[PDB]
């Protein structure tokens, strides 16, 4: 008899501790800041490479787009891959083919970008 109401204790809803909730939002904050810092590094280092190589301004979108697609594939390798290092070199090959074949981009300039983007995403 007294047992009937005791079941209601099991699944009863209640308040969420503020400190635990703040922990959730602080990790999200950390997420977009780390994202932005990584993005600014990749962008700024690519820009330096392009300046150094006296790349035409019409080709900036091509090289920037390359650096970004490479950085994204490298992030995926770091996470999903049991051997990120092997998949990175394969991503390099894949994207360098794509961007020189389709967009006429210079592979020695793409190699420079690669060497900048890798430590940014891996470290
Ligand atoms: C391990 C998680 C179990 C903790 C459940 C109790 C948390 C709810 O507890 C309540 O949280 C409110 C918001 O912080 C405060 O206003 C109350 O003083 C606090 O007792």
């Amino acid at each position: 008899r007294y047992k009937t109401k005791l079941y209601l204790w099991r699944n009863l809803g209640g308040l969420i501790p503020e400190d635990m909730a703040i922990s959730v939002t602080e990790s999200i904050t950390a997420d977009w800041k780390q994202y932005n810092d990584m993005m600014s590094k990749v962008r700024n280092e690519t820009l330096d490479i392009l300046k150094t190589n006296k790349v035409a301004t019409e080709d900036y979108i091509g090289y920037i787009a390359f650096a970004e697609e490479l950085a994204h594939q490298v992030w995926k390798n770091k996470n999903s891959s049991p051997d990120p290092n092997t998949a990175n070199e394969a991503s390099k090959t894949d994207l360098e083919s794509k961007y020189s074949d389709v967009y006429g981009l210079d592979v020695t300039v793409l190699d420079a970008i690669y060497n900048a983007v890798i430590p940014i995403i891996m470290g």
